[PDB]
């Protein structure tokens, strides 16, 4: 049911492609067009094979070259696209965590939308790539129930979708109800446990009966009960349980809606998801927002960057 826009190129030849890329750069100038057209049409496995052949034919490192040539937002996107799939989340996470500050958004966005199977592979790589443990750095940078909700999620231990038990569904909607609305203050620790560990098929059933029992949708109670980065994170978890596609479509929308563009988010979501589920994110973008994603990107972005982005996106109207 899920599908991305970027696929493996039929009739690929690593060796052909590296000669175009060498020719696209050699000497004065840079043909940003031959690059952008080649790269947005090869799967990311295929960009790594193209980076292999470039170094065996020329003894040059394709990413460092491209980094010396290109600039600005375009460099940023092409560099994100040469990043191997199994390392790009690990990367966005390490660079969010490092330095004094920490960018909660990236942390929230990736740890909440990624499945368990994904979160495992991200800890694996992060460790073999940076020689730190992820959990430790997250804890090193955060505080409170936000840190704690992120550590629950980092354990990648959510329950399996199993046959559903109505009794447990009513049990769980009633405890949330008693942990928030019906409580002076809040019992955030019950929200972290039931939201952070129960199966996805089961909490979607909890979110409906809770609306029956309380007259509130769980997002609304989260708004009323909490503030800060924990409000954010619980909202991000609820929306990913309901739909990761729609949560990500919605994360792209608020990147482009405003007075500018959250470029870093625009890039990170299109590249990360290009091969996983950007076709579906595009469906939910339209369904929920009347604008199509192509369009939104077409009025927000200029340059080589825009063309690259739209090529990755595909389907206008879709
Ligand atoms: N619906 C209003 C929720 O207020 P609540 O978070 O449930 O209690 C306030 C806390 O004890 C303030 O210091
Ligand atoms: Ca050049
Ligand atoms: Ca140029
Ligand atoms: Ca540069
Ligand atoms: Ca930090
Ligand atoms: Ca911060
Ligand atoms: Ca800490
Ligand atoms: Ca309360
Ligand atoms: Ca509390
Ligand atoms: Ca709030
Ligand atoms: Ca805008």
């Amino acid at each position: 049911a899920l599908r991305g826009t970027v696929t493996d190129f039929s009739g690929f030849d690593g060796r052909a492609d590296a000669e175009v890329l060498r020719k696209a750069m050699k000497g004065l100038g840079t043909d940003e067009d031959s690059i952008l057209n080649l790269l947005t049409a090869r799967s990311n496995a295929q960009r790594q094979q193209i980076a292999e052949e470039f170094k065996t034919l020329f003894g040059r490192d394709l990413v460092n070259d491209m980094k010396s040539e290109l600039t600005g937002k375009f460099e940023k996107l092409i560099v994100a696209l040469m990043k191997p799939s199994r390392l790009y989340d690990a990367y966005e996470l390490k660079h969010a965590l490092k330095g004094a500050g920490t960018d909660e958004k990236v942390l929230t966005e990736i740890i909440a939308s990624r499945t368990p199977e994904e979160l495992r592979a991200i800890k694996q790589a992060y460790e073999e790539e940076y020689g730190s443990n992820l959990e430790d750095d997250v804890v090193g940078d955060t505080s409170g129930y936000y840190q704690r909700m992120l550590v629950v999620l980092l354990q990648a231990n959510r329950d399996p979708d199993t046959a559903i038990d109505d009794a447990q569904v009513e049990l769980d909607a009633q405890a949330l109800f008693q942990a928030g609305e019906l409580k002076w203050g809040t019992d955030e620790e019950k929200f972290i446990t039931i939201l952070g560990t129960r199966s996805v098929s089961h909490l979607r059933r909890v979110f409906d009966k809770y609306m029956t029992i309380s007259g509130f949708q769980i997002e609304e109670t989260i708004d009323r009960e909490t503030s800060g980065n924990l409000e954010n994170l619980l909202l991000a978890v609820v929306k990913s349980i309901r739909s990761i596609p729609a949560y990500l479509a919605e994360t792209l929308y608020y990147a482009m809606k405003g007075a500018g563009t959250d470029d870093h988010t625009l890039i990170r979501v299109i590249v990360s998801r290009s091969e996983i589920d950007l076709f579906n994110i595009r469906k939910e973008f339209r369904k929920n927002f009347a604008t199509s994603l192509y369009s939104m990107i077409k009025g927000d972005t200029s340059g080589d960057y825009k063309k690259a982005l739209l090529l990755l996106c595909g389907g206008e109207d879709d």
